[PDB]
């Protein structure tokens, strides 16, 4: 245990002194979950779940949305109200501070040291109570999140299967709804403490400025509803923008997958044009969003100026000509800031409260939704026509029981009913932890060994037996990681047969009596199914005398079982055995590049405008200082001039930040796209897709959403802090020399913070990722988990995960409180010293009263500007560190005028090729020649070098040696664009990117309609194309199920037809295609290609047999042969015929 909050001295419970040791150790050694503590018994999943379920029980025994609400209320009780009362007392003392400022200012102009030390004490106490309030509220919220999370997970166990969309709604119910609830519980005490704050503020300012005060008290208040309105607009804009963004991502996911396909003919620019077309729409939305952001930032600092303007001008020169002592004006200034700070929070509080109300309504709607069988009766509804009718079945021990029938006869339904999964209406069923593999296979977010063990102690002989008996070890070794390979989400990097074999292995490996397998032979061949039923079923299951109940439909399994079960229309037609059935019927460089992408045009326009705005904001008060003592009319007019300058300059600065941020986002995205386009193929193959896709998915989005606002806030905070320091220095010179020590202290407080605040931050992210994912895994494979009776262990795992999340999200708020309190203590020390120097120096000797006003008013508030500064600095640093990876990604004609000849005669003399710079060579002394108009075949085993030969023919490998030519022409003087408008290629991996048929046939779109129609008619595709809406305009999706595999290859051949390269490369147009269709495909491609030399590569016999010139790829080299009928009998059918 390390997080000891409840077990320390009640002084440190306030000032967080126990964090000194943690943060000092954290500076040196990197924090981790082993270096972190464990949550106390006072706050776990179990404790909060216990209190919440006790309250829910006491409320439901007296029987809903209001019910769950009151249950949470009575369950979390005293802590929340304690935080709220801390908060209101702090608010009172904060409203009290400026009045003692006023008293001091009065006394010196006409008992003040006492007021100064009282101000010091009241500041420190008020801020301490505020911080304790924040922390207690945050901890209550974290408790509530853990509690309702484990509660809705407990509910996930008892729900019914009849209720895809529900899974997404469940995981949003944990990712956004629960966060809304918890953040609303953060802001709950603020909603109680805001009204008393504004009421005390208005009544206090009225008694200081009189009737005029009221007028001012209106203006500031009028900003609070307006703000809300602005916020709403933002939200609307956000929605629209998000939509566009999503679409863009889709149009990217294709390009970053058909990489080799894309670059094999250089259609990449054609798709980049479309990608840029989407980007402009996205940019257009962003303008309005940033305009609203600018309006918000503008009002933020405009209302403070406007209040003082329309109040002071409307007080003296309007109403009663009352002499305005410096105390009145400066107290009004202080109260204006102390009231502006809370006003913004009310809008966000209202939004958070309504959103939390909706989310709790949603949570309530969700949260409240032998083997003997005699008289089976049930259905998939609380009321409806039944599908289970009159089923009586006995499943004795040690007996193979097949279930056979037609499609839709209640086979798997009977399986789940035997499981107890479906509580039958009227019937009896008796038989426990039963192993079960469902029809649709499911996996976890873990390794292969883990999925097959499934929380079971590992075995050597047992596990190796199960691995070998499932025909799974070779394909397991085929994976990039021989074992312990991280199986992707749902098994994207695996095939269906592998998932099925893993599921069957999981079912077989578990030690239990009963095993169900819902058709485990649907995605398996004949050989693998035979070996599985022989070794794993009849030899391994039948070994330990288990009760195997397998449902399938084959021939070999019928005489191997004991009981045959025939189902028809949900009824057992006949029953018995076989015989009874047959006898019956971050450095400054990242920011430097970020701002230099904007250019010199806007950098200075931003910086100098900010400097001038802050200079105006200080000069207005500097002139007010001389205004005070008493040409009052001229004074007020100068005040009005300054007030106007301030607001105009603020609007200018905001518009500048907006425009600059948008331009930078534009240029950065375009440069990233362009630099990713020109990368080599081996680079794309080396780097995983997640990192390349992820930068565009988030980095871009993150920057656009948060960099401009956070940068603006950081700049405003730092300049306001520097201005306040300069003010309190100019007021009292000696005070300056006292403030530089303390500020240096802050430097030491800075380092130790960041080197931990960053760390904890990332830890939070990590504990958020496997938690949510875990949830999803439980939802899909719910039947398997309720069948294995493994609910207890999984609930244990989820309590573990939510504890690991809460400890991180708790240490983070503890560290934020630490930095806050210490920076605030120093911000109170500085105002203490400033007032103590001002009372003596500026009164006893200097005798100038306009000074102390400015100094006190700025030192009463310097601390909040300091805190804004430091927090925004931390955020800007993490965001700039996120940006740096974008730059890391950023750093990755004599024969032309003569038309490319149709003579396909080529010759590659002494060719070699390597993949990486200075690695093992792929080819060795490759010499070959190809005659015009002659079909060429190439053979070889896997890894022989035929794909490498094709890629080198398209010079896709960047370490080839020798000279390679086409009609005396090579790659020494031609750019890539000409090199891709000269040859055609059909890859083994076909794809149909989204769009219309015109976008797939000719994405360039140069070709005319009759040309595409003829290409479809020749490619045996015109009839199915005419059977679609519109014709040549069917909206296709990436991959999908809109066309057959043969039709995808027909589209590839149509691409080849329209390419008109006159040279064709056929890279395994045979794999994963039915022979009945592949043979007619090759016949069409032969009858269509009488000219325009084609070089093919495959592992089929007849394809290699039909080619004229063929070269057998040896271990490292090739051996070519010209006449096909001569080399297939010269070696006496040893190396070229039986191999083919
Ligand atoms: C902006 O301040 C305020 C100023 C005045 C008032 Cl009347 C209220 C607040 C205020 O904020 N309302 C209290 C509720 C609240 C929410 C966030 C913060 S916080 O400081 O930003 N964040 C943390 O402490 N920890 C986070 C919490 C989320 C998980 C990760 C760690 C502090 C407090
Ligand atoms: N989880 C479910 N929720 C609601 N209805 C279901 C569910 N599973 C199946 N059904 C319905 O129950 C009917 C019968 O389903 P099955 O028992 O799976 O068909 P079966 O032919 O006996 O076995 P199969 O096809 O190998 S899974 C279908 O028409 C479905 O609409």
């Amino acid at each position: 245990v390390r997080f000891l909050q409840p077990f320390v001295n009640l002084l440190s419970k306030g000032t967080y002194w126990w964090m000194n040791a943690f943060i000092k150790t954290a500076h040196k050694k990197p924090i981790d979950l082993r270096a972190i503590g464990k949550l106390p018994i006072a706050m776990r999943a179990l404790t909060n779940y216990q209190r919440l379920c006790v309250a829910f029980d006491a409320q439901a025994r007296k029987d809903g949305a209001r019910a769950i609400w009151r249950a949470l209320c009575h369950a979390f009780g005293r802590r929340l109200i304690l935080s709220s009362t801390f908060r209101i007392l702090a608010d009172l003392l904060g409203f009290a501070g400026p009045l003692c400022i006023f008293g001091i200012v009065d006394h010196l102009g006409k008992n003040a040291y006492v007021l100064a030390v009282l101000l010091f004490l009241a500041l420190l106490l008020q801020r301490t109570f505020l911080q304790a309030s924040y922390y207690v509220a945050i901890e209550t919220g974290i408790n509530l999140r853990g509690a309702i999370q484990t509660k809705i997970y407990n509910k996930i166990m008892h729900l019914s299967t009849s209720n895809e969309m529900t899974a997404g709604q469940i995981c949003n119910l944990v990712a956004i709804d629960t966060n809304q609830l918890m953040w609303f519980f953060f802001l709950c005490p603020n909603l109680w403490a805001m009204p008393v704050q504004i009421i005390v503020g208005v009544i206090l300012l009225y008694y200081i400025l009189g009737v005029s005060a009221l007028i001012g008290a209106a203006v500031i208040i009028l900003l609070a509803p307006v703000q809300y309105f602005v916020a709403t607009k933002l939200s609307q804009a956000q929605r629209s923008t998000l939509e566009h963004s999503n679409e863009r991502l889709k149009q990217t996911n294709e390009m970053l997958r058909g990489m080799k396909l894309l670059k094999l003919y250089a259609w990449e620019s054609i798709f980049c044009s479309r990608v840029e077309v989407t980007r402009r729409k996205e940019m257009t939305s962003l303008r309005a969003f940033a305009v609203y952001t600018s309006i918000s930032i503008f009002m933020n600092t405009a209302i403070p100026i406007a209040a003082v303007l329309i109040t002071f001008v409307g007080h003296v020169s309007f109403f009663k000509e009352s002499d305005l002592s410096p105390s009145v004006a400066f107290a009004s200034l202080s109260l204006f800031h102390i009231l502006v700070t809370p006003l913004f929070l009310l809008s966000s509080v209202v939004r958070s409260t309504v959103k939390a109300l909706v989310s709790v309504q949603k949570l309530s709607e969700f949260l409240s939704s032998c083997v003997q069988i005699i008289g089976g009766f049930f259905t998939w509804t609380p009321d409806g026509i039944p599908t289970l009718s009159n089923i009586t079945i006995r499943i004795p021990r040690g007996q193979l029981t097949m279930i056979v029938g037609q499609v839709g006869c209640g086979k798997s339904s009977l399986l789940l009913a035997t499981l107890g999964e479906m509580q039958k209406v009227s019937g009896a069923v008796f038989w426990g932890p039963v192993a079960y593999a469902s029809q649709k296979p499911w996996l976890l977010n873990a390794t292969v060994e883990e999925n097959i063990t499934f929380e079971s102690p590992f075995n050597k002989q047992r596990y190796k037996m199960v691995i070998e008996a499932c025909s799974l070890q070779p394909d397991i070794d085929i994976l990039p990681h021989g074992d312990q390979t991280q199986i992707g989400e749902r098994g994207i990097n695996l095939s269906g047969g592998q998932r099925q074999r893993i599921s069957v292995a999981r079912a077989l490996y578990q030690q239990t009596n009963v095993v169900f397998l819902d058709d485990p032979f649907s995605a398996l061949d004949v050989h693998l199914s035979d070996h599985l039923m022989q070794a794993g079923i009849l030899e391994l299951l039948r070994d330990d005398k288990r009760t195997v109940v397998l449902v399938t439909h084959k021939l070999q399994y019928l005489p191997h079982a004991d009981w045959i079960i025939a189902m028809k229309d949900g009824t057992i037609q006949r029953e018995g055995t076989l015989k009874d059935f047959q006898r019956s019927e971050i450095p400054w460089r990242a920011c430097t590049k970020y701002l230099s992408s904007a250019g010199i045009l806007l950098l200075s326009l931003l910086v100098f405008s900010q400097l001038l705005k802050h200079m105006v904001l200080v000069a207005i008060d500097y002139w007010l200082a001389k205004w005070t003592d008493s040409d009052q009319s001229v004074y007020a007019m100068v005040f009005t001039l300054l007030c106007s300058l301030g607001i105009v300059l603020c609007l200018v600065t905001s518009v500048t930040v907006e425009w600059t941020g948008l331009k930078v986002a534009k240029r950065l995205h375009r440069s990233l796209l362009n630099r990713i386009i020109l990368a080599p193929m081996r680079f794309f193959e080396t780097t995983p897709l997640g990192s390349i896709l992820n930068r565009f998915s988030s980095d871009c989005n993150t920057i656009d959403q948060h960099i401009p606002s956070t940068l603006e806030c950081l700049s405003r905070s730092t300049l306001l802090c520097v201005s306040a320091l300069t003010v309190i220095s100019y007021v009292t010179p000696v005070f300056l020399v006292a403030l530089l020590p303390l500020a240096v202290v802050c430097y030491f407080i800075q380092k130790y913070f960041r080197v931990a605040s960053r760390d904890l931050q990332q830890l939070d992210d990590t504990t958020q990722l496997p938690l949510l994912s875990h949830f999803a895994e439980t939802v899909e494979g719910l039947t398997t988990i309720r069948a294995f009776r493994y609910e207890a262990r999984f609930q244990q795992k989820l309590l573990e995960y939510t504890d690991s999340n809460n400890i991180a999200s708790l240490f983070l708020t503890a560290a934020n409180r630490w930095l806050e309190v210490r920076m605030e203590y120093i911000g109170a020390c500085v105002v203490l010293i400033a007032a103590a120097t001002s009372i003596s120096n500026s009164l006893h000797r200097e005798l100038s009263a306009g000074l102390v006003g400015l100094g006190l008013t700025y030192a009463l508030m310097v601390s909040n500007y300091l805190n804004w500064m430091v927090r925004n600095l931390a955020d800007m640093e993490i965001q700039l560190g996120a940006v740096k990876r974008i730059h890391a990604l950023l750093k990755t004609p004599s024969l032309i005028p003569k038309n490319w000849p149709d003579q396909g005669k080529i010759q590659i003399q002494n060719l070699s090729v390597r993949y990486d710079s200075s690695l093992k060579p792929v080819l060795k002394h490759v010499n070959a020649l190809i005659s015009p108009g002659q079909k060429i075949g190439i053979c070889g085993r896997t890894g022989s070098g035929k794909s490498s030969f094709s890629l080198a023919f398209f010079r896709m490998v960047d370490m080839f040696e020798g000279r390679i030519i086409i009609d005396g022409i090579d790659i020494a003087k031609l750019p890539l664009h000409t090199l891709r408008s000269r040859l055609s290629i059909i890859l083994q991996d076909p794809v149909l990117f989204s769009g219309t048929i015109r976008f797939n046939l000719d994405p360039e779109k140069k070709c005319s309609d009759s040309t595409l129609w003829e290409a479809l008619e020749i490619a045996q595709l015109k009839l199915v194309v005419k059977a679609l809406p519109g014709g040549l305009d069917a909206i296709i999706t990436e991959g999908g199920e809109n066309f057959s595999q043969g039709q995808r290859q027909l589209f590839c051949l149509a691409r080849a037809f329209v390419r008109k390269t006159s040279i064709f490369i056929m890279d395994e147009a045979t794999a994963s295609i039915d022979m009945a269709t592949e043979n007619i495909l090759q016949k069409v491609v032969m009858t269509a290609f009488a000219d325009r030399t084609v070089v093919t590569i495959a592992h089929r016999v007849h394809t290699i047999l039909s080619a004229d010139l063929v070269m057998v790829l040896k271990r490292g080299a090739i051996l070519e042969f010209d006449k096909p009928e001569t080399l297939l009998s010269q070696k006496d059918s040893v190396f070229a015929s039986f191999v083919r």
